[PDB]
DNA sequence: GAGTTATGAAAACTGCACTTTTCAAACTTT
DNA sequence: AAAGTTTGAAAAGTGCAGTTTTCATAACTA
DNA sequence: GAGTTATGAAAACTGCACTTTTCAAACTTT
DNA sequence: AAGTTTGAAAAGTGCAGTTTTCATAACTA
């Protein structure tokens, strides 16, 4: 059903009401692929509708995110920040929901996104655009008439070079690891280095995703739409580690043919993987702007284009939906325009 | 017979009433071709003629499926999940409780899907959607009051959201070797080897091999012609060179005499009845692991893909693929007509 | 937006009301790509926006079809014939629209489709299914309740073989033609034989659809989705005829680079093309079950699979969306299953 | 600002009022990069407010398009057609659906499309749909009563290989035909130079027509040509001098007698820039003469030819993007695309 | 020990609604 | 005719709203 | 003359709903 | 060891529905 824009006497509570409706809608529309507990999500939907305060909305959205509904985090906090800005006590422009305009929103962004990055500022703006677009489509009185806001509010990533990649690979075997985790951790990080696959892609690998032929592994990676993409790496890079780890793995209560697992048998967390990557980066003395697994992913793509000069190959290997993403790992010398002008006089 | 939409005071109980009617209709409309015990299905239909609880509906449909009515599994579980959802959600979705079946709309169904399909495959989501669409399409067509007028749901759910796994010629050779090389007990070795080999060479489906009968085997010009029963009184044929199974077939038929099988069924369990896909899969996967060919799919159907692929690589005849596999549509046969190594070598000089 | 099932006291008149609504909807949903006069369509929709008699519905739907809205012809006549059936049976024995069921519809099909082909019978049934499906979706009373019908009502085509094709080609040049039409007609029919393109495809060909390279023409054929498919043809088959006709073509007031045209300068009709093809068929002594341009299309597809045994090749050349369509030009020998069993060796 | 949905007695004239409001907004939001004489546009923005007839609105939209505001053409004509539909349908049929703006819905719009897009291409139909959706989305966001409440249409409408080019051998024949075909002494040097520059660099029609001599820089036998883009941004292409050396010097001498405006390299007899229409005619004329007539016979087809050849020669997708000036690599990817003889030989 | 849970912040993607452009017949001028 | 321009028509091209994931640290358990 | 207009009939396609099956972990029996 | 039950994940297809052409009559030029 639809609701009138203003149902309550208190404008701040009415704003909170629309924010709750919006965040609840997003919980039902955003991806649920990583939801671990279906029952917690169901509870969240009801608890969002029963919420009467900002702190309550915050708690339930956190509950939703921690249950596997990751996408909600981008929308929740920014809108709760705006509610705080709107509800702030003042003396002597905030007595109605219809007073909210682009002037007010611009002021809010300026105050609340001061020491935040440009990317974070973008997220805040997107969240605002989503909320008021929702309100415009869902508010309505008995005359089937509505109030309309119409709010619009109108290069190489950090990486390791070839030589630094060599040192990093050496450091994986040179750094100290306990006997319980050394085989597993070295295998996990090296696969990421040699394939450039994402963090969650590596942590969710299965044994049956692996096939060996002519001294080279083909690894299938499950993606969106349940579509698989393939990556290849030479067997000798991980043959010794894989043989060693599979033996140790037999002592674990591992579930669903999962390759990497903790002692309990479940998949490792991003937090654990990051710290294992970062401490090796430190040991190698290679600390920079970014120091995690995705930084290694940027490194593989950069090296791939440097070695092969094939943009399509980068797209297919990295799993980019568009070549415009693959472009980020390239730089064009303007003098090379001469190569295009020379096609008429040489093959 | 048509019924009024709401005959009870409890909407949750009224929902159960329509679900039971729908599931009984599907049992009579969906294929009963694979049903062995007809009496069991009749008993199921008898129970579904009365009002049943959720627990009772679950038990009945399971009994029907295990009897041979396979199609019911696609509709049964998702709708029982929705009843479970509706019984608790109708009270706490909003401040005011949903006290009527008319409160069920497209938004509610969308929310049910998002919650109950979290973490499941895209294919599973589609099955749930199809199940929900079928139920309320049925209600729209079978409900009416005294004046022959009906309530219409009109649920639409407009939101809807390479080469298959196989073994190449070299891998197929290694698999055939492993069939004879792997350890099997004397009681099942002859039967299982013959069963799996026929699948590999002909590419017939699992149930087709499990339902093979002795009278459908003919030998001429050093080649077998195997007839496979299809829809109704239809039969499709496959051919297989004699020397591939002639030794095994003779050996198995001898040992088959010790089994208490009541008919001319070729393959049978220790009790005499037909083997299941579950046992066939386990034996196939076991040989695959032994050969080190473990991958995305490790069943008999993967061997079926391997046959279709190899057939197209050797003859390049799409019509031949259709006739050999028994495809009704050439859009299926077309599938078997479908530079990462360069990226993997960058680490070397 | 929606109307009660029964608004009038007379059931027969109320039936015409729903038929008129359905036919108006189809004039809005069916393809208008072939419409030549937009003003005629404008007049048709205006007339269909009110209550019409049976004769009026027939006249208006005919006007729409003749204006280029071809699809409407499949729905109009069968439904108007049902109204005639309903009116007669009501007076002889039907008190309400609710009385219409599958038993009644089955009897109608038995009486009115007698002597007609199975394909024609199928068209009648499809029209009935469309009407009552529409009514089920559009009827509603003041209480938001509706009546539901739920009506369900539950080998190689004629061609010329290789030898007959050769005789037909010779007959095109051998038969007598007027000097004013000979060059154009010979080229038009030969292109159909050599490419197997549809009738309307040949009639709407443009000069710039032709490109010549290394003694071979590539003809681009515009089809569904406004997408083009390519067919190739050896130059020596039509190059002389093409050069001759283009010269003669300069005498015509033809526009938009249209290849074939009448003396007025516009595209030729299907009626003229059929009669030209048919008289050559009769002259060659090749008359059979089908004698038009589409029979030549079936002949091309049959020959293509015969000489190449490539089903994909047939699909792409003929412009089939699915391979199941191309299948009808194939004949599988059941003994060839041994060829599939010998792949292991 | 915002206005009440219904201010006029005649809903037909009220419809035109909203259409005029919408088109004026598009004139101020769509690109004004190709706009020379900005005062002519400010003139149009005023005449858009004053337009109270279909003829007045049609005239100013054409005036705006001529001024360089090209994007308006996609929206103006389809909405002028709908106004024509609404107007005559109301006066003739007198159906209740035309007695108020509120009675316009998806059904009415569907009937309009079936009538006014009959015999038209699918691409054109998509343009008509976009224009209709844009109009009523604008009205939903700009209408208000005294109590700041709005009527909402929420209109939704049901949805509806290598590009044509010359290969390397065909490009050779085309280049020869440029010099072989007959041209008058007045235009031969100008036309040959203009077309050859397009062939060798693959730049767009408008880019070539707006070239200026000051943006040319010769160094060691190779030209660097700057091409003006959006804002203050320029892109560059390179061109070997021997391709155009003779033609360039010859044309510049003839150019001395022209009353050239804005320091343009190419111009008409009056001194102003040549149009795409004239450029197309000259290219098509050579194409026909060379016996290369195909599905597309303009300068953009020559552009497709350059990109296709460039990728076949070097297999460098980034090089293609930079040389052609593609903003998106999805466009550059098209030139990586691509057994019909096997079916044509069945008659032998 | 060998890892997890929680979290504000900062990206890392994805695709289509919409913008921007030329095609090419009809028309006008010198 | 040569030398152009106007115009309906038909695309050709892409910026940015919107979705999904990781960064990188604190607080746990011992 | 060389074609068009009109028409009931007879196809010639096109595409996606939804029916039917196996996968494969968990569970049971001889 | 030798099986079956079961939630889950596909594998596969018949038919509603759309868009032509067939083939003849009746014309005029
Ligand atoms: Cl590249």
């Amino acid at each position: 059903m639809k609701h009138p824009l203003e149902e309550l006497k208190d404008p701040t509570e009415n704003l909170l009401l629309w924010i709750g409706r919006f965040l609840r809608y997003k919980c039902t529309s955003l991806s649920n692929s990583q939801v671990k507990d279906q029952n917690k999500v169901f509870e969240c939907l009801n608890e969002l509708n029963q919420a009467c305060s900002s702190s309550q909305l915050e708690k339930v959205c956190k509950k939703a995110r921690n249950a596997g509904l990751l996408g909600i985090n981008t929308y929740a906090l920014p809108l709760l920040k705006f509610h705080e800005y709107f509800s702030k006590a003042r003396l002597i422009a905030f007595n109605s929901l219809k007073n909210i305009d682009e002037v007010m929103l611009a002021e809010f962004l300026s105050v609340y996104t001061g020491g935040l990055s440009l990317a974070t500022k973008k997220n805040y703006r997107i969240a605002l655009l989503g909320l008021f677009s929702y309100i415009d489509k869902q508010n309505q009185d008995e005359n089937e008439k509505s109030y309309i806001y119409n709010i619009t509010l109108k290069k190489l990533p950090t990486h390791l070079n070839n030589e630094e990649l060599e040192k990093f690979l050496e450091s994986i075997d040179k750094i100290e690891m306990s006997a319980k985790v050394r085989a597993r951790n070295r295998l996990l990080i090296k696969i990421i280095v040699f394939t450039g696959m994402r963090s969650n892609e590596a942590l969710q690998l299965k044994i049956k995703d692996f096939t060996l032929e002519n001294g080279c592994y083909t690894i299938l990676i499950k993606g969106k739409g349940d579509k698989y993409r393939a990556v290849m790496l030479k067997a000798f890079h991980i043959e010794s580690l894989l043989k060693e780890w599979l033996i140790e793995r037999e002592l674990y209560p591992v579930k669903n043919d999962l390759l990497f697992c903790n002692q309990k048998g479940s998949a490792l967390t991003q937090a654990y993987l990051y710290k294992q990557v970062e401490r090796i980066i430190n040991f190698a003395g290679l600390r920079r702007e970014k120091n995690g697994a995705h930084m290694l992913r940027h490194s593989f793509a950069t090296l791939l284009y440097q070695k092969r000069h094939d943009l399509i190959l980068v797209q297919e290997a990295l799993g980019h939906a568009s070549l415009n993403t693959s472009r980020i790992y390239t730089h064009f010398d303007k003098q090379r325009l001469e190569e295009a002008a020379s096609i008429w006089e040489e093959n």
